[PDB]
């Protein structure tokens, strides 16, 4: 009888993404635009001081990213 499944938090999903990019440069602004309190996913891009906006999607084990270009 199975009601003890503990998942991530808005802390943890962000702390993964933050701890990652802290090892690859310096962030002007970090935030989340979309948080899954029901799954373990994280999107909100990331903005560097140096003017490098990237999108970022942590999906399970795929940590995909790309430049923001519209």
């Amino acid at each position: 009888g199975d009601d003890r499944k503990l998942m991530k938090t808005q802390e943890e999903l962000t702390e993964i993404v933050r701890d990652h990019f802290s090892d690859m440069g310096e962030i002007a602004t970090l935030y989340v635009q979309v948080y899954e309190s029901s799954l373990e996913s994280l999107v909100g891009g990331v903005i560097f001081e140096d003017g490098r906006h990237y999108t970022f999607v942590y999906e399970n084990e795929d940590l995909v990213y790309e430049e923001e270009v519209l």
